């Protein structure tokens, strides 16, 4: 009769074990409280369904096995003013989108496959707002332009500055209102080693890498900038980036 396939998200869509007279297979889908119904013309869990909230929201579930990814828009009464958008990708990335009343973004969280979040609210039509990342064991605050990201990080006179594409490339630079020749930090930025050095007067003071795991490293160079010493070290509070800048 039907036979029962497992998708990204917590959800399950039961699919038609084979396809009508048209060719097309009927899905049915329980999402949370509400039942979803459609159509594919494939045997796998990928199509579109529909269905009703309680309260006459329309709800609508887009499977697309060409992306791996899942769409679940629940809109107002007229099928068209969104009111929420969750989308699951194929490398179990979470969007979490949140519309105001006349159905424009004013919210959207991004959920990586590690955990770590991307929080965006307050978003104007410009593609201005604010910007938080929530790593592990502490939180970094911002603001979100349609150019890019940038989560800062202030110690004393210095002002570090973690910047996001809108394609994803990470940047990150030191900004130091310090005029002292013997203590002023400034920076340089390696992408491909995801590496900030900073040198302080003429020698190299720590490598700050920004791993691939969302995490932060420290590590020294000796008092003569001439070597890096022992072993690089996982940031774990705030407090810790903090000393680094001092």
């Amino acid at each position: 009769n039907s036979v029962s396939v497992d998708l990204p998200g917590s959800m399950k869509v039961l699919v038609s074990k084979s396809s009508n007279a048209d060719g097309k297979y009927d899905l049915i889908a329980t999402v949370d409280a509400l039942e979803l119904s459609g159509t594919s013309d494939k045997n796998n869990g990928s199509g579109v369904l529909e269905g009703v909230k309680a309260d006459a929201s329309k709800v609508k579930l887009t499977i697309s096995d060409d992306l791996g990814q899942t769409t679940l828009e629940v809109f107002k009464s007229d099928g068209s003013t969104l009111v929420s958008k969750k989308v699951t990708s194929k490398d179990k990335v979470l969007g979490d989108v949140k519309f105001n009343e006349k159905g424009e973004v004013s919210e959207k969280i991004i959920t990586r496959a590690d955990g770590t979040r991307l929080e965006y609210t307050g978003i104007k039509s410009d593609g201005s707002g604010k910007a938080k990342e929530v790593l592990k064991g502490y939180v970094l605050e911002g603001t979100l332009t349609a150019e890019k990201t940038t989560l800062v990080v202030k110690e004393g006179t210095v002002t570090l500055s973690k910047n996001i594409s809108k394609s994803g490339a990470v940047s990150v630079e030191l900004n130091d209102t310090d005029s002292s020749a013997a203590t002023k930090k400034t920076a340089a930025w390696n992408s491909g080693t995801s590496t900030l050095t900073i040198t302080v007067n003429s020698k190299k003071t720590k490598d700050l890498v920004f791993t691939s795991s969302n995490t932060i490293t420290v590590q020294q160079y000796d008092s003569n900038g001439t070597s890096l010493e022992g072993s690089a070290v996982e940031i774990t509070k705030l407090d810790e980036i903090k000393n680094a800048l001092k």
